């Protein structure tokens, strides 16, 4: 038993609900909360400007810190920073920017970090900004991810279509 509530059930392991994730994590202060990072951790807007903004720009810090040691990641790639104030631990995972021109197949190799943790709170991976395809997204993340995740899908319009369209 966990604290998430409200939340559809796709599958054995796959929740899904209509929630701004910023929201979600300062009520139930999950160990995990991912964010839709890019290589640099630039926290400038979408899912990540959220984040941060909701930090106090503590995760940019942070963020600012370990590119300087260690370099940027890869695109498809992660890793564990401080979750501040929203969570135990933030996993900053890199989606494939399409409107950068990146494949999209490095969608599912985004999504295996997720395995890496028991129970993650996190949005659709390259939706939004990103340029992919929401329900593509959804349909990688259910193929992919064998760990618990509870994705918050902030626009209502589009939680209820990935819903309706779900096979
Ligand atoms: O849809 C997009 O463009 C996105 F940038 C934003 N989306 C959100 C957004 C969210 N709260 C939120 C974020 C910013 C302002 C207000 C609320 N909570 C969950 N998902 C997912 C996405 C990141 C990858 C695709």
């Amino acid at each position: 038993v966990n604290s998430f509530s409200g939340y559809l059930k796709l599958t054995d392991n796959v929740y899904i609900k209509n929630a701004d994730i910023v929201e979600e994590a300062k009520k139930v202060k999950p160990t995990v909360v991912v964010n839709a990072a890019n290589v640099y951790l630039k926290h400038g807007g979408g899912v990540a400007g959220a984040l941060n903004k909701a930090t106090n720009n503590a995760m940019q810090v942070e963020s600012d810190d370990y590119i300087a040691t260690n370099g940027p990641l890869k695109v498809g790639g992660s890793c564990v920073l401080s979750g501040h104030n929203l969570a135990k631990h933030c996993l900053h995972v890199v989606g494939p920017n399409v409107n950068k021109g990146e494949d999209i197949q490095l969608l599912k190799s985004a999504y295996e970090n997720f395995n890496q943790h028991e129970v993650l709170l996190a949005p659709l991976l390259s939706a939004g900004i990103f340029g992919a395809d929401p329900i593509h997204s959804l349909r990688v993340c259910v193929d992919t991810v064998r760990t618990n995740v509870y994705l918050a899908v902030f626009d209502k319009n589009l939680y209820d279509k990935l819903v309706s369209s779900f096979l």
